[PDB]
């Protein structure tokens, strides 16, 4: 809708948050006000996060590439879980910490970088530079209830400030052995936390969940389904109606109910086997009071709400093929829509992955720190087709000999692409198999 | 749903558990409150477990690879059962123990590593390091009722603390020969227990079952089915209605029921053959009191609940194609959805398998310990197609001769992939056939 | 459902059993309370058993391989029967015994190993080591009623205690000709009994049948079908209704029933031919009292219960193609689901088969005892396709000559696989044809 040039309020950044507990309950189908309606949350979020896969850190420096190779080999699962958490809860925070912890379970790796998650409820507040809107302090706070290895219950409320200059931690309650209260300087001059933000908007300080667009539709679906279920429970089973000359004597004789008022008060149930035969007087009548449909048009409304949910989430129909069996027959025909959705979705996180890879490289001399992110194939290419186009390129070259060296450049680049695309396995996240094969090849030769 | 920046409680870790008894009863279809509804639990969990297969331990060191080869050859079945238990009960605990005991059933194996399951109810409490959340003690407790090899019944309530420094065990009852009470030092400086955690969440101490998202839907499905069955039992069979001048005389003459009150009180049943003929005087009337539908709209509600269950579990429709025969015609078309789901599910456990392999290597010098996890083919590739693309690669090479030395690297890597993918059998979990073929080839040559 | 960290009872091993008599009656369709419903037990169990086939014992030691070859040649039928018994009854026990008894029917075999079945009801109790939960004594007991070769009936209650050190047997009643009472030491220091356990669970001492998940659904199906049959018998045939001026006079004149009360009491039947014609007064009326449907919605309920049974058992729909004719058109499209089910199921028994083969080798020096279990093809590969990929591999090699010496290692392994896969016949369980072809080839040359 339009408005005049004037008559508009002053811009202000919105610092509202996603209510992460409700988002997790909806995802896990736990919230009693959405139980029948929140069935759609899991397929949407999980299909979106599974098809988008995990990033592929590409950097021209070989040492930086080795560092990122080791990092992805250690943390591909957590990298996928980051996408899942960002899509579900709106915000996900990743804390990179370097530990020199010696323990006999890790004799190979003396020093490690840990891919720690900060739960979005731990982040009490984010202090932003007003100009650049980049963080200058993270306020983390949590309640730690833990039993000691003896018999003592322990409780400790720990809060901490993480800033570029230093990090400060203070705790009230039982002492934590692994924490040192007070300020401690930051080994690097940047905050080691990466803020992954789903559906990042310039006007919002925090991200938005994929559940938020569908949440009113989920509530409406739950309401319609619950009303339908209650109505069917009340009215689907027909009610036998007996118009009798004397009700009380009929009850006393047939069912032994000498006191029908007391019987109704105590919740007594008349027992029936289903094979009864009715003997009645001339005047007495028996009929079934029955509904044509206890649900009526609720099914159409649920269908319309399902259509609205599918529209909002932009999920391809094969993800919900049980509702629409047509989609199940042409999934490869549906794949362009999924590819478009994943193309749009991957750009939200790729800058955060650039930041994460840059921080990992800095935390461990290199000639470059900018990292380009590849991704898993949403619509995988057959190896046979790739080899076919390779053969076509090769036979097309070695002819029209005035081409020059660009033929060599094109074919060597194509082989570089081909090896990477062939080695990466379709049904496995990340390129860990590529690194494994390369390392085994280098060692065994 | 949105909320203000403030007005949020302090973060606290959730230590709730999955109620493993109910999960097993629902899986086995035993719980009386879910019998008609819990039919869906088995296909979901078992399809997800069968299609995700078992891990393939890959490590560059040949001795470590041999150790892991022997381990998988021994314990592939238990590795699959680990996935089944994690998906069903939410939590599964694997205890690795080294046994030097000699018995004549195993003369080949002087020393063995045992893949022991700790039932999730045995784990009374897990003591976590508050900072890293690394487990520092496991509180195992169980009630051991066992018959003696003689005639005596025996009973003992065994509890034990498993810690990195040592393990402490105490018993309350009939003393057990195989257990030594008191502290005994731990040969390795880590707790040799792997906590497999289905649907691991940062905010939860324990895992989540795949039954939890569908559980309210299973309960609703059971309620609808049971109400439908009871209504059909009571009302599906039409009730013959006789409007008579004198009911008691009719009963006394036709059926010999000269005391209808006593007859109804004692539960007497009038006997009919089905070929009756009704002779009535002019005033009397006979009619069937009949329902148009004793079930009404319960079938539509069950269809909707089935759709919701399929959505929540994200099961591909061909798993439940008896409901929807359309899916059964295009299973290969629907396989990519299963591939996506199995990718996402496999990423949950792979870190635990890396930990397990690392512990196994440590519990039995090696230049590397970072094991990498391969997996079974969700949608297998045909061997002929792999050979065709290999032929295409081979013919593409040896032409455009400025490609360089990387052609040999690419082709030898493809051969290494090809032999591995061919030797592994589709219809058999794990790569045990690969190891056995390699060993037989090495011995017989 | 969720629960608190506390508020849970102590873990205890469940020693309940499967009620094997009821399981066999359900399989054989004998139990009176399941006759109409237990039709589904046979196709489920028998399809699962037939498709899973029998193990293939593979060991690199040629002498051990020969021993296992002879064993499977003798006992493949009993190996399949073991799977059938385990799936049906939950438990199945195999007792390996070595017999030196000479008889003229076996002049070729001085010494034999017998594959005996212990019926699961014979096993009165299993004494388990409390720590390892391995058996240390089997309590077998049975009532032996047998006729003497003369005219005498004989009865004897024989119980025995099979332990690792010795087996003790004591018998009441008539003297058994072939049994010696009292203790006798074991020639080997292990109990030669293999406990095959279908759906083995860590919390259950004994196995559990595939009938247990479906049993309540079978009962519900039987109840619905029986109620439908009784209702149809009572009410399907319409009841002719005559509204007469004088009923008794009509009966006496037409059907000669001078005493209708005595006629009804004695169960007399009025005889009709079907071609009657009714002559009536003005006031008299005749009408058919008829039901619109004596079954009502029981057909929908039986369909829903059939769907639930198919879901629980996870059987592919082509096993029940008579219900769903769609499945009959695309069995080869359905076969991946069967392959998945059999993949999951085979892991339950493969460890037991490894134990059995280990015992057989020990009960008859060898350099290895670990046996790898192959299996029949659930979805067989065409020989022509295998040969096609063979020639593709062969032509792919011998080119790009820098591949090295691993080409021979790959192709010899491929030929070893090809010979085994070709010789094994699809429509015959086990590899007995393979062993016999090998033996005939070696003998005739």
């Amino acid at each position: 809708m339009r408005m005049s040039s004037g008559n508009i309020g002053v811009y202000k950044l919105d610092d509202s948050r996603v209510d992460y507990e409700l988002a997790r309950e909806l995802y896990q189908n736990k919230n009693a006000n959405y139980k029948l309606g929140s069935s759609f949350v899991r397929p949407i979020v999980n299909s979106t996060t599974g098809f988008m896969g995990v990033p592929h850190f590409q950097i021209e420096d070989e040492e930086a590439q080795y560092i990122l190779d080791e990092f992805v080999l250690d943390n591909t699962s957590k990298m996928l879980k980051t996408h899942t958490d960002s899509l579900k809860q709106g915000d996900c925070y990743i804390w990179i910490t370097r530990e020199e912890r010696e323990n006999p379970l890790y004799p190979d790796k003396k020093v490690r970088l840990i891919y720690n998650f900060i739960s979005p409820e731990e982040v009490k507040e984010i202090i932003l530079d007003p100009t650049t809107k980049e963080p200058i302090a993270y306020i983390l706070e949590s309640q730690n209830e833990w039993t000691d290895l003896g018999e003592n219950k322990r409780k400790a409320k720990v809060k901490q400030i993480i800033t570029a200059e230093s990090r400060f931690v203070e705790v009230e309650g039982d002492k934590i052995e692994g924490l040192e209260e007070g300020e401690t300087p930051n080994v690097w001059g940047f905050i080691p936390i990466i803020h992954f933000k789903n559906e990042a908007d310039e006007t919002l300080k925090y991200g938005q969940s994929d559940i938020e667009p569908i949440e009113p539709l989920l509530k409406a679906y739950h309401d319609v389904m619950l009303h339908a279920l209650k109505g069917s429970k009340m009215h689907s089973t027909p009610k036998l109606k007996l118009k009798l000359t004397d009700v009380a004597s009929f009850l006393a004789h047939n069912f032994g109910v000498e006191d029908p008022v007391k019987f109704a008060k105590e919740g007594g149930k008349i027992n029936l086997d289903g094979h009864e035969i009715l003997f009645l007087n001339k005047d007495e009548e028996a009929e079934f009071v029955e509904v044509k449909s206890a649900i009526g048009d609720a099914k159409e409304l649920l269908k319309l709400l399902f259509y609205c949910i599918v529209d909002v989430s932009e999920t391809p129909e094969f993800i919900f093929g049980v509702h629409t069996p047509s989609a199940l027959a042409s999934v490869k025909e549906q794949m362009p829509i999924m590819v478009n959705k994943i193309r749009r979705k991957r750009e939200q996180f790729t800058n955060s992955w650039q930041l994460l890879a840059r921080m990992v490289l800095i935390m461990s001399k290199y000639s470059s720190y900018d990292v380009t992110i590849g991704w898993d194939e949403v619509n995988p290419r057959d190896d046979k087709e790739l080899a076919e186009t390779l053969e076509k390129v090769c036979c097309a070259l070695d002819k029209a000999l005035e081409g020059g060296f660009i033929s060599e450049e094109s074919t060597v680049n194509f082989l570089a692409q081909y090896i990477d695309t062939m080695s990466n396995y379709i049904s496995d996240d990340p390129e860990r198999e590529g690194e494994r094969e390369k390392i085994i090849k280098t060692k065994m030769l």
